[PDB]
């Protein structure tokens, strides 16, 4: 059966207007619904490349967003199945400041380290809401989390997320990566959990606290202190030990070293030991508070 309502957005009123974003596998656009043919701006996903089982994927994709009502994810608003209902589209409310990751470059002059806690404590609200719903997300990086307005951000993709068996607190990936936002043990055993996605928080914070400088981001800082030349699974093998025997991102210029202990609790080897997006959400909004 039809998971959606087929008539809420129907093909022939949904124009487009500009892309967004693209990557090898899916594509968001700026369009227009227009019924009345004389409506309201939307962003619209649809798969590139597709194949039966990244079609699959994506219906779970848009079941998980469906699913979602937070002030701090990005609002699901139905599917198109457009081609003569022989494909699928996910529409959703457009944002309109783009991705955070352009944002905090675009705006960084007028961007103070309270105005990044409270980034900060936005994404984390988002993710303890979906953990709540045993959502792994699998992909935290400032190009997934977009800019409502200078007080709101929403994370802003689900295209890996996956839900976590009945019995289990991890999801064991089988064929796959962000490498560079990866926790060790989703790096040597494909194990992703909330602890996995509090580690990928822990690089989510640095970013923000580099701005998005060139030559700070995470897989730049990774690749000098693993050796620029190295190639293939070199690196792979080099990152590994490199974190199991605490090598770590840099402390950001001008990052407080409170804020630095927060990433480095983030990224502990020991997955039990890592803080809860509870734990986070409030010591960031204490932080804030007593400033
Ligand atoms: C890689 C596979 S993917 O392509 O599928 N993927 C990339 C992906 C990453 C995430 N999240 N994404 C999602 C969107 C997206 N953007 C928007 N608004 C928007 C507004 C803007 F003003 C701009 C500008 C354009 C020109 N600039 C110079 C200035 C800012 C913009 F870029 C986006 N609203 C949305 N609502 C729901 C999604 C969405 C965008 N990128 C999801």
């Amino acid at each position: 059966a039809f998971a959606r309502d087929p008539t809420q957005f129907e093909e022939r009123h949904l124009k487009f207007l500009q892309q967004l974003g693209k990557g090898n596998f899916g594509s968001v656009e700026m369009c227009r619904y227009d019924p009345l043919q004389d409506g309201e701006v939307v962003a619209v996903k649809k798969l590139q490349h597709s194949t039966e089982e990244h079609l699959r994927d994506f219906e779970r994709e848009i079941e998980i967003l469906k699913s979602l009502q937070h002030d701090n994810i990005v609002k699901y608003k139905g599917v198109c199945y457009s081609a003569g209902r022989r494909n699928l589209k996910l529409i959703m409310e457009y944002l309109p400041y783009g991705s955070l990751r352009d944002y905090l470059q675009k705006h960084k002059e007028r961007i103070d380290h309270i105005k990044l806690l409270q980034y900060t404590s936005q994404i984390c609200k988002g993710m303890e809401y979906l953990g709540t719903k045993r959502y792994i997300h699998r992909d935290l990086a400032t190009r997934n989390i977009l800019v409502e307005n200078e007080n709101r951000v929403k994370i802003g993709d689900f295209g890996l997320t996956k839900v976590l068996p009945q019995d289990k607190e991890y999801y064991k990936v089988k064929e796959p990566s962000p490498i560079f936002w990866y926790a060790p043990e989703s790096l040597t055993e494909s194990k992703f959990s909330v602890a996995s996605d509090v580690w990928s928080f822990g690089v989510v914070l640095y970013e923000l606290f580099t701005y998005i400088e060139k030559s700070k981001s995470p897989p730049a800082e990774f690749m000098r202190m693993i050796g620029n030349d190295k190639q293939g699974q070199m690196i792979v093998f080099h990152l590994i030990e490199l974190l199991k025997n605490n090598g770590r991102l840099p402390r950001p210029d001008g990052c407080p070293d409170e804020i630095y202990m927060i990433m480095t609790e983030c990224w502990n080897n020991n997955v039990n030991q890592r803080p809860s997006f509870r734990d986070l959400a409030l010591r960031v909004d204490q932080i804030r508070d007593n400033m």
